[PDB]
């Protein structure tokens, strides 16, 4: 049981040691396309790149590159697309990816500004009457409605392919209180948000992979996806979180950026497992503890 495992790690004080092991054992794959001179202005950070083997390709002749990776968890039967916070020049590319990959959900775990510095472009409309048009990729994006809670907001967006005039509803799940290299306020706060995403339908296997991003698309995004995947495994199945993280790190570098994020992943999975094992009351308990109202 990982509860027994957790307390022993806490007792030995070995979180930093385990985390450093994970970094050492993590896959090292080439990112040659990301590092092409022509793609320099498409990367938010020089030290964060998608692997060639798992990168998302835009369906365009000129340049198919976007800083985004397909994480395909075979046993858990879920795929995620992890990407950086879009740049002012890659917002069109971002929504092109969403369209082409047929995603119906976007999970945002950062703020556009944190500690007085920009971490992400304003890639979605904040007001109904100010829709966005992405001329380079011929897409239109409209805010239809929003549901604002204390620490997260769920937005209903309409994405239109202007070429075909087909439209799709995209749900935008914005976690607003998760700082860079930090952790969520509580396991309850995180899990209340995660299951909101789960219950929305956005993660349906009939849809394309959910798009998850923060600023770099590795720390907070990695934490989110690790916890979700482990919970999936606990239901389908003795879950080895280090092993699952190393598996995910085959698809994108640097997933989970601090030892404390690793520790939090344990806490979240342990607490979330209560719901998995059949205790109804725990979900409304999270909601109360999250103080979303
Ligand atoms: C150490 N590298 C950096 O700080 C940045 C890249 C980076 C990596 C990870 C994050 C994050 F963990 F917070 P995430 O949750 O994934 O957004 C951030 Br923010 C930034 N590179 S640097 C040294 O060029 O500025
Ligand atoms: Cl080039
Ligand atoms: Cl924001
Ligand atoms: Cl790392």
């Amino acid at each position: 049981e990982m509860e027994k495992e957790f307390e022993q790690i806490d007792k030995s004080g070995s979180w930093a040691a385990i985390y450093q092991d994970i970094r050492h054992e993590a896959s090292d794959f080439p990112c040659r396309v990301a590092k092409l001179p022509k793609n320099k202005n498409r990367n938010r950070y020089r030290d964060v790149s998608p692997f060639d083997h798992s990168r998302i390709k835009l369906h365009q002749e000129d340049n198919d590159y976007i800083n985004a990776s397909l994480i395909k968890m075979e046993e858990a039967q879920r795929s995620y697309i992890l990407t950086q916070g879009p740049l002012p020049n890659t917002c069109g590319h971002f929504w092109e990816m969403v369209w082409e990959q047929k995603s119906r959900g976007v999970v945002m775990l950062n703020r556009v500004m944190e500690k007085g510095s920009l971490k992400c472009a304003q890639y979605w409309p904040q007001k109904e009457e100010k829709e966005m048009i992405f001329e380079d990729t011929n897409l239109k994006l409209t805010l239809i409605s929003e549901d604002i809670k204390s620490y997260y907001t769920v937005r209903q967006l309409e994405l239109e392919n202007l070429t075909t005039q087909e439209t799709r509803e995209i749900l935008h799940f914005h976690y607003t209180t998760w700082p860079d290299f930090g952790v969520p306020e509580s396991p309850a706060s995180f899990l209340n948000f995660l299951f909101k995403v789960r219950e929305s339908g956005s993660l349906s296997p009939e849809h394309g992979p959910v798009v998850v991003h923060c600023s770099a698309g590795i720390g907070r995004s990695g934490t989110f996806c690790l916890a979700d995947t482990c919970l999936l495994l606990m239901d389908k199945r003795s879950v080895d979180i280090k092993k699952v993280l190393l598996e995910m790190r085959k698809f994108r570098m640097g997933l989970i950026q601090t030892a404390d994020q690793l520790r939090f992943s344990y806490l979240a999975v342990i607490e979330g497992a209560k719901f998995i094992m059949g205790d109804s009351s725990v979900q409304d308990q999270w909601k109360e503890l999250s103080h979303e109202d």
